[PDB]
C-alpha cells in the first residue's frame, strides 16, 4: 500500500491517547488504542480498514469497542478520516462513540467529537 | 459474547445494501459489505468491534475501505451503533464516510448519515 | 421564497416532538420547538435560515437553546436538513446537541442525531 | 445573559472566516457570517441561540443559509458548540452543512466538521 509504511506505528492524539497500529498490504489495520480520557484504562484492540492506492490524503477508519480486562464502558469509537504523510504527517479524524442504551434512550447514545494524530507527543 | 448469536449473519439496511458479519467471542466483527448506492460495486471487506458483555442495546462499530478488484473511491465509511435483539431486531448506526482529498479540500472531505439494519429487506 | 409557503407550519418529528416555523420570504425561520424527549418541558424559542431559490430539495437549519421559564438545560441542538415537498412533504434532518461542560469534559460535551418531519403525526 | 458580553463581538475561526455576532438579553444570536472557504463571497446572515444562564462553557448555535446576494450555494451549515470566556476566550464547535440534492443524492448531502473561534485571528 502507497501508505502503508507511513500508517504503521504509533500516533497520539491532542488529549494524550496513544494508538499503535500496523496496516497490512491488503487494506487491513490492527493495533491497540490507549485512551487519556473518559472511562478507559491501558489498552484496547482496535481494528480497521485503510485506501491502500490513493497529492491526496490516504482514507481510514478504525474501532475500538471499550472493553478490556479491566473495564468494560459498553460503548465503540469509531474514527473516520484521512492520513497525510510527511514531515509534520497526520492522521485528522471525526469520530462517534455510540453507548449501549436502553431504546428510551438510544436518542442521546452517540457523541461526535474529532481528533487529530500526530507521530510526536 | 451476549448477542454474539444475534449479530452473527446477514442484515439489510433501508437503501438496499447488505452486510454479512460474523461476530467473535472475543469481541471482533469480521465480513463483507455490498452497497446499493454510491461508487461501490461487488463486495468490500469489512472489520470492527463490538461490546461481547453488555435490557441495553450492544455497542458495536466497523469500517469499509471502499476499495475492491473492481472500485476504488478513495474513500472509508465507519458505522457506529447498536444491535438491539429480538423479533424486530435491530442494528442502528451513525455512520462518517471520509474521502480522500487535497489538505485545501479537507474540510469537505466528511460526510455524515445513519443507517438502520434488519434481518429482513 | 420557492418552499416558502411549503415550509411554513407544523411539524412532527418520529419521536412526537413538534415544531412551529414561519419561512420569511429573506430566507429566515422563526418559531417554537416543544420535545416530547430528555430535559425539556413546553415551547422554547427556535431561529434559523433555508435556502429561498433552490427537483432539488431546500436546505435549511435551525437553532434551539434549551432554555424557557420552566427548564435550562444549559444546552442547544442545531438540526441541518433539507425540505422535500409534496403529498408526503418532509424535513430530513440530523442534528448536534451541544451541552454546557467543564472544559474536562468538552470531549463528551456533544451528540448527533437524525430527525424525520412530517405534516401529520 | 451570563455570558452576553462575551459573546458579542468578531469571532475568527482556524480557516480565516469570520463572524459578527450580537447576543441579545433574550437568548438571540444575530449577525453576519464571512467564509473564507468554499462557494462563498462576502457576508451572509446568521442567526442562532445560546444559553443565557449556565465553571461550565454556555451552550449555543447558529445557522447561515448560503444566499446572499452574490451566491447561492443551496446550501446551510449549524455551528453547535459552546463559548469558554477568559484571556483566552474560544468558541469551540462542530458543524453540519447539508446541500439541497435531488432524493436519490441525498444519502450525501450532509457535511460534518469542526471550527474554533478565537478573538484573535
Ligand atoms: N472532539
Ligand atoms: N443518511
Ligand atoms: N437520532
Ligand atoms: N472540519
Amino acid at each position: 500500500g502507497r501508505d502503508q509504511a507511513g500508517i504503521t506505528g504509533t500516533w497520539y492524539n491532542q488529549l494524550g491517547s496513544t494508538f499503535i497500529v500496523t496496516a497490512g498490504a491488503d487494506g487491513a489495520l490492527t493495533g491497540t488504542y490507549e485512551s487519556a480520557v473518559g472511562m478507559a484504562e491501558s489498552r484496547y484492540v482496535l481494528t480497521g480498514r485503510y485506501d491502500s492506492a490513493p497529492g491526496s490524503g490516504t482514507a481510514l477508519g478504525w474501532t475500538v469497542a471499550w472493553k478490556n480486562n479491566y473495564r468494560n464502558a459498553h460503548s465503540a469509537t469509531t474514527w473516520s478520516g484521512q492520513y497525510v504523510g510527511g514531515a509534520e504527517a497526520r492522521i485528522n479524524t471525526q469520530w462517534l462513540l455510540t453507548v449501549g442504551t436502553t431504546e428510551a434512550n438510544a436518542w442521546k447514545s452517540t457523541l461526535v467529537g474529532h481528533d487529530t494524530f500526530t507521530k510526536v507527543k
